[PDB]
């Protein structure tokens, strides 16, 4: 139970590095345009600050402009994948 | 930045919830006391009246309902859009 609640919020933290890396930027140039610090998002993006707020994850959403839910399936099927 | 939508979808989510609660016939006492919080603090997050809530108590609270996140967050995308059409 709480296994997987830790490691799906992982998955979700590294879906959206997938995110990042997929279109090619850099952490610096992301942040800028989310007005947050590089070292905030490196640590967002690694699953190391576990109390992140919804908000912050939709934010990212709307930036990547890839739908939360299926930043949340690709999670999930990540997930699965290294099971 | 679509501000507007961000906000919109993070209260679909909370209600969605809401909903979720429902369909199972629970009451909000009984929520509020198995997921160890106040029936009041339970209905501020149904209702979408807390901004900040971690994504966690929304994992923790998917799990609980026994419903798949990805689909509480997609019934609430399509909701929004079916209401506001964005
Ligand atoms: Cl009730
Ligand atoms: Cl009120
Ligand atoms: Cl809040
Ligand atoms: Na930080
Ligand atoms: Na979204
Ligand atoms: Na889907
Ligand atoms: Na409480």
């Amino acid at each position: 139970n709480e296994y997987r609640i830790q490691k799906l919020y992982r998955y979700i933290c590294l879906e959206f590095k997938n995110q990042r890396q997929l279109i090619g930027k850099r952490q610096e140039e992301v942040a800028f345009d989310l007005s947050v610090t590089a070292g905030h998002l490196s640590r967002i993006e690694n699953g190391k600050k576990p109390r992140i707020a919804l908000h912050t994850f939709l934010v990212m959403s709307e930036y990547y402009g890839v739908d939360f839910h299926k930043v949340v399936k690709n999670a999930e099927e990540k997930m699965e994948l290294d099971e």
